[PDB]
C-alpha cells in the first residue's frame, strides 16, 4: 500500500527514496507472524511516529528499538499507554532526569503524546522487536528507512536538535552533519546503562537551548 496510507503526507514523501523497503518490512514482519514470530508494537503502530508532521519537527529523539514487553510499546519511542504501570525502567528514568533537569512534577503518566504534538519525533533506530527479545531485529532492514527519515529531517536545513540515546550515537552523528542541525548523546536511559551518564544528562533544557540559539522556538516539555 501506498506510504500516504501509513504516515503523514509529509513524511510519506521524505520516505519516498525508501518506499520499496518499507514494503519489504511489511512483507517481511506478515513473514514472521505466520512463522509464529510475533512483534511489537502493533502493526498499526510500528510507523506511529511518522504520523505527527514531519514539517514540524524540531527535536528528534533517537532510542534503539521498541519496549519487548508486550503492552508497552506503541510506535513512539519510551511512550506507553496512559494506564501503563509500573512505567517501564527506561522511562522512569527519563522522568527522573526530566524532573531534575526542568524541576516539573513527576508525569502523572507515560504517555508521551503531548511532546510528538510539540515537534518532538519519538524515533528508534528499530521499529519492530520481538517479544521478551531485545534487539531481535536488527539488521532486518529497518536501519535503512530510519536513516532516510534523519537525513530527510536534517536536509530540511530548519533548527533541529537530535538527542541521541545509546550505541547508534557515533553512527548517527553523521547523518545530521547539515545546517540548522546539532546532535547531542549520551549514554541510553535503560536498566544498567542510564547511571553510566543519563543522569545528569540535561538533554530536555539543552535542546531547548540550543533550538533558542539558532532562534528557533523551545518545546514546552511539560507533561500533564
Ligand atoms: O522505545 C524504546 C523503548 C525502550 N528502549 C528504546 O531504545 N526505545
Ligand atoms: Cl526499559
Amino acid at each position: 500500500r501506498p506510504l500516504s496510507e501509513l504516515v503523514e503526507r509529509g513524511w510519506a514523501a521524505a520516505l519516498e527514496p525508501v518506499a520499496d523497503q518499507v514494503a519489504h518490512m511489511g512483507q517481511f514482519l506478515r513473514a514472521e507472524i505466520a512463522a509464529g514470530r510475533r512483534y511489537l508494537p502493533a502493526g498499526s503502530n510500528v510507523l506511529r511516529a511518522f504520523t505527527f508532521p514531519f514539517d514540524n519537527v524540531r527535536v528528534l529523539i533517537v532510542g534503539q528499538d521498541p519496549y519487548p514487553t508486550p503492552g508497552h510499546a506503541v510506535g513512539l519511542s519510551f511512550s506507553v499507554a496512559p494506564d501503563v504501570r509500573p512505567w517501564p525502567r527506561s522511562l522512569a528514568n527519563i522522568f527522573d532526569e526530566y524532573t531534575a533537569d526542568l524541576g516539573y512534577p513527576l508525569p502523572s503518566n507515560g504517555d508521551l503524546t503531548p511532546w510528538a504534538q510539540r515537534g518532538v519525533l519519538l524515533l528508534n533506530r528499530v521499529l519492530t522487536v520481538r517479544p521478551s527479545n531485545p534487539a531481535s531485529h536488527r539488521g532486518k532492514g529497518w536501519e535503512a528507512v530510519t536513516e532516510c527519515a534523519i537525513r530527510a529531517l536534517a536536509a530540511r536545513a530548519a533548527p533541529l536538535v537530535a538527542i541521541l540515546w545509546g550505541r547508534d550515537a557515533s553512527t548517527l552523528k553523521p547523518m545530521l552533519a547539515a545546517g540548522n542541525c546539532v546532535a547531542i548523546e549520551s549514554p541510553h536511559p535503560s536498566p544498567l546503562s542510564a547511571s553510566r551518564g543519563f543522569f545528569g544528562s540535561r538533554p530536555f533544557s539543552r535542546a531547548n537551548e540550543l533550538l533558542v540559539g539558532m532562534g528557533a522556538e523551545p518545546i514546552d516539555w511539560r507533561l500533564p
